[PDB]
């Protein structure tokens, strides 16, 4: 909707650096409202939502199983890893790390997944051979949120990143039942969203990940929708500002409650 433009244009005012924005319809991939859509910014942790799709991927092909048991050790371990650090012992299951990847945002488990499929060019691969001839993993966590201006390692377009989520999400690319699993890994509990499930009123699906990087950079990836049900995709990048992370997600959070407000 107009206004929603307006608003996305007064966050690049209020940021001082370039927003993102696309919205596609769910059922016809049709786009809705675009913002600087074939324009590349940071993934940062939005990846792990396409890492999972290519792990289901080979889940669906008889290459890997939710249930088999990954051991690791200390040396493994980078910055945030809440659930990771917790089994050094027991090791995890593909199953948890995906969660643990996704709803914690866990960076060992992201890296212990990008190892199972054969490193970041596997993953550009499964994009590329799905169509997605933009979207690019190059690097490992922590540095793929290095944000280097004009360097197109670990970027996507919103428009690249909004068909390529509407394809995991929605089309035979998945089974009935990894479709499943990936959009039910996106919707559980956080412990906080101050993004759009901040503006998203009780009753509507959200099905989202976030993303934080070097140099100001946010975003979030997200299915939501009225009626418990999800119907469009929505993708929100900026990467620059010198503001406080409250003056980010601030931004983002009055750009969702306009989408929410304008249906
Ligand atoms: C992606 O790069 C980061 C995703 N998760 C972040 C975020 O979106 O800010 C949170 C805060 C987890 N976190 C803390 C430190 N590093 N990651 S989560 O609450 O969404």
């Amino acid at each position: 909707h107009p206004e929603t433009l307006v608003k996305v244009k007064d966050a690049e005012d209020q940021l001082g650096a370039r927003v993102g924005y696309i919205e596609l319809d769910l059922n016809s991939g049709k786009i809705l409202e675009s913002f600087r859509p074939e324009e590349r910014f940071p993934m940062m942790s939005t990846f792990k939502v396409l890492l999972c799709g290519a792990v289901l991927s080979r889940i669906d092909a008889g290459q890997e199983q939710l249930g088999r048991r990954i051991h690791y050790s200390q040396n493994d371990l980078v910055e945030y890893s809440p659930v990771t650090e917790k089994h050094l012992t027991d090791g995890m299951t593909v199953r948890e790390l995906c969660s643990a990847a996704i709803t914690m945002s866990d960076n060992t488990a992201a890296n212990l997944l990008l190892t199972t499929i054969g490193g970041p060019k596997e993953l550009t691969a499964f994009l590329h051979n799905m169509g997605d001839h933009v979207t690019r993993l190059d690097r490992w966590e922590p540095e793929l949120n290095e944000a280097i201006p004009n360097d197109e390692r670990d970027t996507t377009m919103p428009a690249a990143m909004a068909t390529t989520l509407r394809k995991l999400l929605t089309g035979e690319l998945l089974t009935l039942a990894s479709r499943q699993q990936l959009i039910d890994w996106m919707e559980a509990d956080k412990v906080a969203g101050p993004l759009l499930r901040s503006a998203l009123p009780a009753g509507w699906f959200i099905a989202d990940k976030s993303g934080a990087g070097e140099r100001g950079s946010r975003g979030i990836i997200a299915a939501l929708g009225p009626d418990g049900k999800p119907s469009r995709i929505v993708v929100i990048y900026t990467t620059g500002s010198q503001a406080t992370m409250d003056e980010r997600n601030r931004q983002i959070a009055e750009i969702g409650a306009s989408l929410i407000k304008h249906w």
